[PDB]
């Protein structure tokens, strides 16, 4: 159902876990059939599992860790800050993002936004 | 003009500097004459530099700190991660909230939504 606080805190932690270990189909999956994800906001949405499962692969030796609470509200949303750790051709590098959730009647992110631009990275 | 990604960080830092200090006039002029504010996200909006002044002289003993850097995009938004402390009814407590902000042409806050429910309150 509409995930009520504690389960969008656990969702959206979970979330983080499969980007951390890479696990691809199992990150698409949390997504709803006909999802959208804006990233980095600002930049046009990409629409549905398909889409999405290739922007996983291309994005995703990469760990991410939640960087402070998971914040939810009573409507099925959250944000969340966490950081991204990568190596950027040889020099290792740091994203600092914010993710903002909306999820629907079946616990499954409907849409998602991220917030970050060259400002939250350091190379 | 619209703050760019580097502004936007700015703008929002200087926003806690306010809400810190307990500057209810200075807070209340970042917004736009018209501006909304969904504090907690779910709530229905405050519309009005009116009831947006209201709402701050309510709410502002509160420390606010950033908790984290902010996220900032190209497009005049941002989010950003932050604690505030209170001492409700003798029991001095902590608020983790996420903040996510649009800019308007003129760099001042169009609508504001804060993402923070009692999971994230620690009393």
């Amino acid at each position: 159902n509409l995930p009520t606080a504690q389960e969008v805190q656990g969702l959206m932690a979970r979330y983080i876990e499969l980007v951390d270990v890479g696990d691809i189909e199992a990150i698409v999956q949390m997504f709803a059939d006909d999802a959208t994800v804006e990233d980095p906001f600002g930049q046009p949405p990409i629409h549905g599992r398909e889409q999405i499962a290739a922007f996983y692969r291309q994005g995703l030796k990469v760990r991410a860790c939640l960087t402070g609470p998971v914040r939810a509200s009573h409507n099925g949303c959250g944000a969340m800050p966490f950081r991204v750790e990568m190596v950027w051709n040889g020099q290792p590098c740091a994203l600092d993002v914010i993710d903002v959730m909306r999820f629907d009647e079946h616990g499954r992110i409907q849409t998602m936004q991220a917030y970050w631009s060259e400002v939250n990275l350091s190379v």
